């Protein structure tokens, strides 16, 4: 009936060393209180994906902003693929905020949570800076946050370059295998992008 594509991040990344083009997409398809999200959210470098996942939801809405949200998500890796149940509640509402907390659950006992946020600071109709953040953790147990800052200019409204910075951490074991592999547990990551909708 109607939809919305939202291309939220298309994103050259770039950290000590690393560099790579990721996406953040969450798009909907349907009526007023029913829909299907389309999710996908990545990472490649050197023409070779390092990671890709998708979820498939059905969004049925609790009030006028919020969403309870149920599918499945697919992990892909290289040489590796991982599904998951998926349930959780989804906000959204452009130009102001869009917020998600999801539970995933997967065949050995395997559970995630993540927690995400993101809302816009208008500095003019078309210049807008909008933090963000999301929590992931993982129970087979928290894991890593990112916190971003990104400055957009909507050149058009379905067209918006943009500038920005996140502060990655990890924690616990994923901290320990990344200082046994020689690396800090943190990085500053800086990007450049465009942020799509129609
Ligand atoms: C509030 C905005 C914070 C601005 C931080 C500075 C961003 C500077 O970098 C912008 C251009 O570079 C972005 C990432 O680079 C792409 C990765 O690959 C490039 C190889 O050089
Ligand atoms: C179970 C997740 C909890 C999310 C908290 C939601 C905030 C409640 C108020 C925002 C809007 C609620 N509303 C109007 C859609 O019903």
């Amino acid at each position: 009936i109607n939809y919305l594509v939202l291309l939220d991040q298309l994103e050259w990344q770039r950290s000590d060393n690393t560099n790579n083009f990721s996406w953040s997409v969450n798009s909907w398809i349907g009526g007023d209180t029913d829909r299907i999200w389309l999710k996908s959210e990545g990472e490649r470098s050197n023409g070779e994906t390092e990671a890709a996942e998708a979820q498939l939801l059905w969004g049925h809405a609790v009030g006028p902003w919020w969403d309870l949200v149920a599918g499945v998500r697919q992990d892909f890796r290289p040489a590796s693929a991982r599904t998951w149940a998926a349930v959780g509640f989804q906000g959204l509402a452009l130009y102001n905020f869009e917020s998600e907390i999801t539970g995933f659950v997967s065949n050995g006992g395997k559970a995630a949570l993540r927690l995400g946020g993101e809302y816009d600071v208008l500095l003019t109709n078309r210049l807008i800076l909008q933090p963000s953040y999301e929590v992931n953790f993982y129970s087979q147990g928290l894991t890593d946050t990112e916190l971003g800052l990104r400055l957009r200019y909507e050149i058009r409204r379905e067209f918006a370059p943009y500038i920005g910075v996140s502060w990655n951490q990890l924690y616990g074991k994923t901290s320990d295998m990344a200082k046994r592999e020689g690396e800090k547990d943190h990085q500053v990551v800086f990007l450049a992008g465009a942020r799509i909708w129609f």
